This record gives C-alpha cells, structure tokens and sequence, in this order.
C-alpha cells in the first residue's frame, strides 16, 4: 500500500450552543477550514483530487453539504464532493475513508474532515406535505432527532451515559472529578497558547460590522468540584450524568489535508504525521459509548501495536461516565489522555467532533515530540471508531 | 489489488409521490433490500464487515439512517454503518467507495446501494430555535430544498435542464420523443418480466390489511407523443422541460452485496459480474446535466475500454435533455441504453437511484448475456458517477 499522511490540521473555534458561532452556516465554518487547511498544506487548490467532510444535521443545508463548503472555499468545480454522516463519528471516519481512497490507487490529495452547526438546526413538521388532518402534532427538534436521540431505544444519548454509569459502577462523584480535570486542562491549555496554531479565526461580517472569533467559548474556568457537586440530574430522576459532567451542544468545523506520502514528497509538503491504521466498530445502542473500546482494539491490532506504546491519546468526552469505562478497560495511562483537555469542557460539535480530536491530537503531538497517537471516540447508535497516527 | 465483484442487486418497487409507499420509511425499504441482498448472495450476515448507505433526504430521520436499515434487517450490530450523500450519485457512489475500501484491504464484504423516500420529506421551520421575531417566513419544503435545488444559482434543477437544452438546441419534439421511447420500453420491460428477479415485495402492514408492492408504478402506459406534446413547461415560461420529459419525485430502496472476488469463491458465491473501474467528476452547477460525460470518461480511461465495446449502458434519465445530451457527446448507439426504459418513465429516488439502475444493469446483463456495461449518472451540484461491469 501506499502510505498516507497528514499535510495540515485545522479546525475553527468551538462555538457554544446559542452563542458565537450562531450567525455561521455549517458549510462556512467548512470553507474557512478548507482554505486555512490547503494553505498550511502549502498546496494549490486544484492539487486536491476529491472533498469528503462529515456533517449530521443536514436538514435544509441545501443540496450535499460537503460540496457547497468546497465550493465557497475557492475550491475548482472540477473536485468531487461528498458529505458523511456516521453520527459522531463523521469527522473522523472521513479522515480513513480518505486513506483508503488512496490506498486503493485512486486518489493523491483529498481534503477531510467535518462540519456542524448545532446552534442553526431547524425545527420540523413531519406531515405538513400530506397533511395533519386534525389532532395537534409534534413541532420536532431537528438536533434532537437527528443528533442525540437513539432511534431503537426511543432515548437520549444521556441515558446510554446513564446505562453505562449503571453497569460499569461509576460514581456521581468519580463522574465529576474526571469532568473537573477536563476542565483544569482545557483552561491550562488555552492559556498556555496550545491551540493558538491549530485555530483559522472566523471573520463575521454584519451588515454594520466585522467581528472575530478565534477562542473556543465552551470552557468554565475556575470549575470547582463543589459547582460540579450541586448541578442536578439531566436526563432522568435521581441520574449522575449531568450538564456539568456531559459534553455541550456546540458548533464548529475541522479539516485536514490527507495526502499519499509520495504526492507529498513531490509537492514539498513536510507531513505532521502518517496515518498507521483505523478501525470501526459496532456496539449495543444502550451502551453506545463503549463503542471506542473495540474499535481501539481492532486499529491497535491491525497496527501491530499495543496501547502501552501510544504516547498522547485524544479519547472523545462525549460523557465522562462513557471515558471512564472506556479508560477503565483499555486500561489508560490517564496522564497520556486528553493532555490539553476533553469535549467536557470543549464541546462536542457533533459531525466535527471526530476530526477536531485529530486535528487536537496531531498538534499535540508536534509540541510534545510523541511518537505514537490515538484518536478514537463514541458514536450515537451504538458504534466506535479510531485512527493511529506516527510522527513522521 | 484484489478483484472486486457483485454478489446480489436487488430493489424495492418505485413508488410515485404520495402513492404506493407513502407510509413506508426510508429506513424500512431499505432493511426490505437488504435482507433479500444477504439471502441471493447466499451469505451470512455476520460475513458483512461494512453498510454503506446513500441517502439524500435525512430531516427527522433519526441517527444514521443506514445504521437503522442495518439494524431493522436483522444484520448484527457489531457491524458498523455510514449514511452517504453525493445527492443523485449517493447510491452509486457508495458501491464504488466499497470497491475502493476492498481494494484498499480493509474489507471483504460490504453492503452498499442507496434509499430514498420523497414522500415522507418534511417540511422546516430554519429559525424556530432562536425565533423569527417579527415578520412572514419561509415554510421551507426540505425535499425540495435538499434535493432538488441548486445551492449556488437559487434555481431548480429543471433550470440545470433547460440550460442544457438551450446550449445544446435540444428541441421540446426531441425531448418528448425520448421521453416517449423510455415509457414505450419500461412497459415492454414491466409486462415481459424483465423485473422479476431484482424486484423484492413490501410487504405493508395496514389496520385494515395486509398489502404487496412489487410493481414500478410511475409508468404511464399507453404515453403517446400528442400527449406529450399538449403539457406545460415545468420549469419557466415558454421551457421545454415539463412532468413528461423529467423524471419523477420515486420512493425506493437499491442494495447490493460487494465482495472480494477471493472472498465469494471462499463462501461458494457465484458472483454476477465484476466491477472493472468507477470514477467520479464535476462539472460547473449551472449543466450538472453533463457531469456524467467526465466520469465515464474517467472510468473508460481508467479500463482501458472504448465506448463501443459496452454492450449495455445505464444511463440515468434525470431529464430528457441532459440524457440526450450527454449520449450525443458520448456516442452512445441508443438500442444498447436504458433498455428496459429509464427514470423518466420509472422515477428517481434520489438516494437510491443509482444504486437503482446499477441493479437494473447487472440483472440485465445477466439476462441477454451481455459482456460489458456501463451505469452513469448526473448529480445536483454539479457532478458525475460512473461504474464499469464485466459479466462472471
Ligand atoms: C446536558 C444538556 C441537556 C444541557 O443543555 P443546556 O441546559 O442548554 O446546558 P447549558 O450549557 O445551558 O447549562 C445550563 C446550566 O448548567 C450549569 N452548568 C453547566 N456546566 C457547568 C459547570 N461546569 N459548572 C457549573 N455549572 C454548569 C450552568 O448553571 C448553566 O447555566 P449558565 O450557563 O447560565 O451558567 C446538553 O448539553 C446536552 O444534551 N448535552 C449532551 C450532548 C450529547 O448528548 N451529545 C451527543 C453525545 S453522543
Ligand atoms: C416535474 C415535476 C415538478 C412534476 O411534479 P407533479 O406535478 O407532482 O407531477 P405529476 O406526476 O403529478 O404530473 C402532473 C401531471 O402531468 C401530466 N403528466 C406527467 N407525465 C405524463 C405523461 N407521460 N403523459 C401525459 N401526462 C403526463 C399528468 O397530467 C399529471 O396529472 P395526472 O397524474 O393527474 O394525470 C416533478 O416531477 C419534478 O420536479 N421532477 C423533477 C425531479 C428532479 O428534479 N429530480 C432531480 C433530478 S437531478
């Protein structure tokens, strides 16, 4: 095979729910990514062979999502576009289809990734077309539905978090200080200037002014495990998970350059890192946040790796109860987990979320000097998936 | 690389727009398909590795309609799943992406094909969440929106057409004899059998009854060309698209079994036919009518093959004057093309089309003993899909 690797890792700020990123569409948060990404790559646009980005709430973003975002980025008409949706795997399962493309002989340079904006989702009238007849109806939350909800079990994804709290045993508490420290790191982080190279600013222009966004809004700084101790329940009487123990609702996009390490060494480009292997997995929907467990499992072996090789791991905090249990049994070394902080205090912009881990993990690992790196995360109906990378 | 081959094709009927399968959801068409796919290749379920889905229209579906096909045939939930949208090429696209993933030595069996129901579309409320505030408001149709609407010219796709008429001096009598030619020949096909091996019934559970589709029903048998000729243009004043050279708003579902050829002859499959080679391309929006011209040259290129050695070709009839357009350019000898009629006379389930006449290819070649054949396809947006058979 082919080897592939990563040219450039990008992301925007991760906006809160409501608020900073609310005026941006989904596909321009993608074009702002898409273009910041190929200039960090040091290519032209019309190097790229093909544009496959992750994105969940479609609904009315007009016809494939991916495309529009390629096409506001300056990109040629002439590159195909696709849009995936794996639910909060998008974003990062966009990134091993494009390794696979290449792989499989077809492509040089592919542009990957994903896109959301929670904040924009409409609501939706399911029987306006034919009609309602009479009776009043469901006005349905389209991020509810097409995001959250688990379409076998008829529940949110915060009871799957409550299931797993239940059979693991995870505590309230133990819940709690593993979001406490999410929140420490993430804060650290940011102040230390960690994100400062992986962020493109989003320029917001209004009719009557221009406005910058290039922070990521979601952290609580100063948290305190006694603010975390009081929050109530979320999602069911007497439950553990909660807001303060949960990741947001939140808006962003993330995008990388995947390249054939040939194509790379033409062009001039110096990777970040080559992509070893991946893997994908399915689990019972009701415990979908133990999904990472096995698709670590079948990327690490296909790698021939062990987990006590990697040196930095971005484990997705879709819910702290699902991280524990998931950290528990592949037994992480926790100082190596999420070093500059998790989707507790980050977000968890959903079709994005995936490749905004990598895109995290990747210049971590530049930082760091680590050689070896996993990102994996949960996926709503009960799947997994994950990427090893290796510093070049 | 390894050879990769069709096992099964198989289909749903094409329902009409709020007609015969108004009441069954995509999601439910598709398991439909693929529990007849699994059974005529005559594997296992726990043998598939991979679903891959096309599915444009997602609003209130709930997560990742292809995990919920999945998951309603019966297929186990380890195996994981991805929902697809290239709009038009969504279900073509995702048999190709399964060759690749095959190649790419990720996967030996993989479900792929594409559902749509056009019926079940909702309407949207874009700005309920955060509120309209003062003053009237689109009620948005998300078919429509989603589907069938350009995203950079604020135009419908009948406009994609017209424009291609007016640079091709495709005439409205042209357009209406090829129109006529496509029902002619799908009532042929219809009456004479040619469906029955790929055609799966629903099976629809009433309070009343129990019902059995398995018949197209969009047909319009005894079409003549005066017929044709007294409708109105669809799209603008004085145009020459209308319902009759278009094709229609269709609820179906297309699923195939893709393997390793190394794989089926380990199972005992006997396959159907080899995939040769696939490509994708796109055009500007404004003549995505066209897109279907580049990728068959890609895929032709890429085999090594010459148009005139296909002896069946697909080629799916968005509208009439594109398809006409594209098959002058292309040369196409029209005896070999559509030859048990086309979407105009059998619907296009946006999802699921390709998938759809990619089906009707294989069992079509399997029929009249055809060597090679070629399946094609426009794409809202601006793009083309193209697949390469070979006969096992
Ligand atoms: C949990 C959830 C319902 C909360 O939504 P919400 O009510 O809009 O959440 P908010 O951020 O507004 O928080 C509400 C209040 O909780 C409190 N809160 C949240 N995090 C807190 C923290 N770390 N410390 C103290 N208080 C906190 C605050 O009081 C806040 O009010 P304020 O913003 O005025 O201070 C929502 O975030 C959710 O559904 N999360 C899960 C997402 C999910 O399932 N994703 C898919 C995973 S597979
Ligand atoms: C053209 C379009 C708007 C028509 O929608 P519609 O009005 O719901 O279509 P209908 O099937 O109801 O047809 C309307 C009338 O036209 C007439 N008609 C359609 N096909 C006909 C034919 N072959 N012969 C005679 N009359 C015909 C009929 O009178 C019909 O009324 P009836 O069924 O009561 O007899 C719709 O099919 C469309 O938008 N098609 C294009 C879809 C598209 O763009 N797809 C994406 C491609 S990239």
């Amino acid at each position: 095979m082919k080897e592939v690797v990563i040219a450039s890792a990008v992301r925007t700020a991760i906006g809160s729910y409501g608020k900073s990123l609310k005026d941006v569409p989904a596909v321009d948060l993608g074009a702002t990514a898409i273009k910041e990404a190929v200039k960090k790559a040091g290519i032209k646009p019309e190097d790229v062979n093909e544009v496959i980005l992750g994105n969940v709430l479609q609904a009315g973003l007009g016809q494939n999502p991916a495309r529009q975002a390629s096409f506001k980025a300056g990109l040629p008409v002439e590159i195909p576009a696709m849009t995936i949706n794996k639910v909060c795997g998008s974003g990062l399962r966009t990134v091993s289809l494009a390794a696979q493309i290449i792989k499989a002989g077809d492509a040089d340079v592919i542009i990957a990734g994903g896109m959301e904006n929670m904040s924009r989702a409409p609501y939706l009238a399911n029987n306006a077309r034919w009609g309602y007849r009479m009776g009043n109806a469901k006005f349905v939350d389209e991020m509810i539905t097409d995001g959250l909800w688990d379409a076998f079990n008829d529940y949110h994804m915060g009871i799957t978090a409550e299931n797993i709290a239940e059979r693991w045993n995870i505590s309230r508490e133990e819940q709690d200080e593993f979001a406490l420290a999410s929140q420490k790191k993430a804060e650290e982080a940011i102040k230390s200037g960690q994100f400062k190279d992986e962020i493109v600013p989003v320029v917001i222009k209004g009719r009557k002014g221009e406005t910058v966004v290039d922070t990521d809004e979601h952290p609580r700084f100063g948290s305190t495990i006694e603010g975390l101790a009081k929050l109530k329940p979320a999602f069911k009487k007497d439950g553990t998970v909660t807001a303060g123990n949960a990741s947001g609702l939140n808006d962003c996009a993330a995008v990388l350059v995947i390249m054939s390490a040939e194509k790379a060494k033409e062009l001039g480009v110096k990777p970040l890192a080559k992509i070893v292997s991946y893997g994908s997995a399915g689990v019972d929907p009701a415990i979908m946040g133990y999904g990472p467990f096995y698709a670590t499992k079948a990327a690490i072996e296909k790698a021939g790796w062990t987990v006590d090789e990697l040196d930095l791991i971005e484990s997705n905090e879709a819910f702290a109860a699902q991280s524990l249990a998931v950290a528990k049994d592949l037994k992480f070394d926790m100082n190596k987990v999420n070093v500059n902080g998790g989707a507790i205090a980050l977000g968890h912009p959903i079709g994005a979320s995936g490749a905004r881990i990598l895109v995290t993990l990747v210049h971590a690992m530049q930082k760091r000097d680590a050689k070896k790196g996993l990102a994996t995360l949960s996926i709503g109906g009960g799947q997994g998936t994950a990427i090893l990378l290796e510093k070049c």
